């Protein structure tokens, strides 16, 4: 039984962080992983994706061409190319990372981790066994498909994993559900032309976003030529000789259900959610404490129910993005080993990006979060809605929408919510502002930058 | 004589802003425009300028294609089309000013505003005499251009101005100036495919930037393909048969002298810097005070020596963007008609943006004037250097570098300097923090957003 300060399960975003930083901090650290190094984001996650993303706006300004006085210009993209060049650059990483862990004296053990019945705390890999004073569970997540008892032909169907598999631009893809995995793969396959429909259970896709973006956001799908299917539901998929057939229920409000088919399709993709990767882990040996869902339950501190055994990032189930899975492990590894006891993330005025077309940045509460926390009387909110110069001189328009949420007298910003041109790198200074408590007054005796998209939020009225 | 509460010579930035809160607040506004409304921003300026800007950068794009997977794509460009586009927005935008003018019932009075030798202070225009308690000089600047008597053929060049009116694409260009100004217009000029130099008189542009920036832009300049000419200055301009001819000295510390002549010239673009717009406004009947240059004297409440009358803008030479022109009108019209006496610009934390290839942005105090404010041993600067995401697949490079300044043990953030793509979008934000006396810790515990460019500025170490 080998023996480590601090044993680490998963060489993703947490993980990774939080061995770095016992390392730098002298702790002898091993991390277990059973795949590739670097994990969801730099595997099949964000890394690939914004690759991906770089080339649909690519395509977009392809279009804008001839309006910008250039030769019209002209067709056809080949997916074979910029796929080995992406798969190039995530194997890169992978030796980047495997590199900078064995610079740093972090040891590798590669397999599959599970806990023993050992009453120290325990794992076996390949079965060696293993044991720290500190054990982390950094496992991450996967993404959910349908049963084959709800969903007959449900495996016809890839995921978000299988898309980054995908060695052809699919002719025509139906894409299921209605969260930002779902918005950005139709935005990705649609604008490298891709048939694209998005099939969604309600009228709006990001319904647990601020209720301007889930709105403005539907339409530009819609604008960019993406099919919303509203208020529908797979209700099963065969194998045909020229593809996929989805039968789905359409059950639009105050109408007749209906059932139509959808012929000829060559990709299925389900965006219907994650979950957490505790199945293989023997956690029922530990009494480890999970939901009903499987997540690990953590204090604010990542600590479960058993001394010694910590939880970041997917696997938990709280804010499913990779900087808060590093900046959490992070600060764990702060309060393990430089004894920092108040080391903690705080997860209040996380800003996210959706990578859609144009990108969403938001950063708080939405105005309903506001109303419903401070009530609707010290709620005040500011909006705006213009097209960006850029689209002066083109044919084709996408909209910016701005929108800051203000609480109480002194209009303290609670909220920002954008959807345009830019917005992905507007955010990140906004959400530095929004963490100092900043108030409207603050943004109006910033001075504006102009021409650009951005002085818009330091001029409203 | 006609009687106005706020009488405003010149409808550009300032004039404009200022009219309309003094309207907003109740007063009679008349303005005096002797060309067209909008002024330098809207007609030969930060207007036609993004437009051409966001034209270069689907020049780069069109390049990256391949890259990306797309068919490899080709050539020529179109000056007249993109010409005409950007023509009728302008015209779109003067007619908008001329109708919210109009709208809110201020007087536009057409032609050459004079001071007369009246005890009132008064002016006329086409000798129609008018007057009011309140007279707001925003007269704006022009561009400077040598004298025959230094320079023989001077008047053979163009300024930033005629780069307006050009109709066709100048072959080869030579730009003299090592400012903002000068940068663009060449970085412009050689996207859209001109053979370009770029003529400083030292060894690199933008010496008044933060040193960081002077050197990285100077490199992507020639990594762009812009030939800077270093150490070097135009002795005389002559007309040939084809084109211009181009008489230099280069003069290189510790070499000797040496004359050589740029021939086939087709476009010769003096970008040295403005000179205000006063000579002409018959300033010395009423004794208001000017420097050596002719800028107006005012003091914090943009005050001239000269009671009820004001200046605002390029015509006082501090700080000549046109956010700033706005700001400092609408502030004096609350001041004037809201009698709200503490209404004043803070000329503090600025932001400006620069739009090279790749754009500049900065605020606040270079590490140079941190040091000279703050003592060497107050100051610590974090900084990085790295290749976007973008350029992950791409042959062509560009850098981000960012550069923060920091003052004193807390770490005030008194300076942020970055060029890389996206670096336009970004600054706002910052820029809002900055104002806040934001510190490094502030920064540091806002939450990345992963993958941007925006993120790295949060991540220093
Ligand atoms: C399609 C997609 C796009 C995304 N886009 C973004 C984005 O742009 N921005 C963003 O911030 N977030 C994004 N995310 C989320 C981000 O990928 C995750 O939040 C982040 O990777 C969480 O890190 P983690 O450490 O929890 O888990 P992971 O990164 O999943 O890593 C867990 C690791 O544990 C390994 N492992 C699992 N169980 C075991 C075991 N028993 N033994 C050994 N090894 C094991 C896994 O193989 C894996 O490498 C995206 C996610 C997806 C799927
Ligand atoms: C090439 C270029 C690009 C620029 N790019 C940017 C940028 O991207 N961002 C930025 O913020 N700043 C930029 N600027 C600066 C910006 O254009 C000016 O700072 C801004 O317009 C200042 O406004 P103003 O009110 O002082 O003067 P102006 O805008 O010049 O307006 C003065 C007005 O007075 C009129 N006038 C002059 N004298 C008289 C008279 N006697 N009677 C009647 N009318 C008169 C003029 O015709 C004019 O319309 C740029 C400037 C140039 C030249
Ligand atoms: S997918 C990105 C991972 C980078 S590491 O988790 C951060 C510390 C090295
Ligand atoms: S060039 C931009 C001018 C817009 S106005 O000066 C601001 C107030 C209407
Ligand atoms: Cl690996
Ligand atoms: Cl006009």
């Amino acid at each position: 039984v080998a023996s480590y300060d601090y044993l680490v399960i998963g060489g993703g975003s947490g993980g990774l962080a939080s061995a770095r930083r016992a390392a730098e901090l002298g702790a002898r650290a091993a991390v277990v992983e059973s795949h590739k190094l670097g994990g969801t984001c730099v595997n099949v996650g964000c890394v690939p994706k914004k690759v991906m993303w770089n080339t649909a706006v690519h395509s977009e300004f392809m279009h804008d061409h001839a309006d910008y006085g250039f030769p019209s210009c002209e067709g056809k993209f080949n997916w074979r190319v910029i796929k080995e060049k992406r798969d190039a650059y995530v194997s890169r990483l992978n030796a980047i990372y495997q590199n900078n862990l064995t610079k740093s004296h972090i040891e590798i053990i590669r397999g599959h981790a599970a806990f023993t019945s050992d009453p120290k705390p325990t794992i076996e890999v390949s079965g060696k066994k293993y044991t720290a004073p500190h054990i982390l569970i950094a496992t991450g997540g996967m993404p959910s498909t349908p049963h084959e008892s709800q969903i007959p032909g449900a495996s016809l169907g890839i995921t978000s994993d299988g898309f980054f598999q995908l060695e052809e631009l699919p002719g025509r893809s139906v894409i299921v559900g209605a969260g930002y995995i779902a918005v950005e793969m139709a935005g990705i396959l649609s604008a490298l032309g891709s048939k694209t429909s998005l099939m969604i259970r309600h009228d709006k896709v990001l319904r647990s976003f601020d209720s301007m973006i889930s709105t403005n956001c539907t339409e530009e799908l819609e604008n960019a030529g993406v099919e919303v299917l509203k208020f529908s539901q797979v209700k099963e998929v065969k194998k045909t000789l020229s593809g996929l057939e989805v039968s789905m229920v359409t059950a639009v409000p105050g109408r007749l259900p209906v059932m139509t088919m959808i012929p000829d399709v060559d990709c299925l993709l389900w965006a219907i959610g994650r979950v957490p990767n505790t199945k293989d882990l023997s956690l029922n040996k530990l009494g480890i404490q999970t939901d009903d869902k499987g997540h690990i339950i953590v204090d604010e501190f990542q600590n479960t129910n058993v001394k010694g055994i910590y939880a970041v990032g997917d696997v938990c189930g709280k804010a499913l993005l990779t900087p808060v899975a590093i900046a959490a492990g992070r600060k764990l590894a702060h309060r393990l080993f430089e004894y920092k006891e108040d080391s903690k993330l705080d997860y209040n005025n996380i800003p996210t990006v959706v990578f859609s077309h144009p990108p969403i940045g938001t950063v708080g509460l939405t105005e309903d979060e506001a109303i419903h926390k401070y009530g609707i009387e010290n709620v005040k909110t500011y909006s705006t809605s213009f097209t960006p110069m850029y689209h002066a001189v083109t044919k084709r328009k996408t909209k910016c929408v701005m929108k800051m949420v203000c609480a109480n007298k002194e209009e303290k910003v609670v909220g920002i919510h954008m959807q345009g041109l830019g917005c992905d790198e507007m955010l990140q200074g906004f959400a530095v502002a929004v963490k100092m408590g900043a108030t409207k007054a603050d943004f109006d005796n910033t001075v504006a930058i102009h021409p650009t998209s951005s002085e818009e939020l330091v001029t409203l009225r």
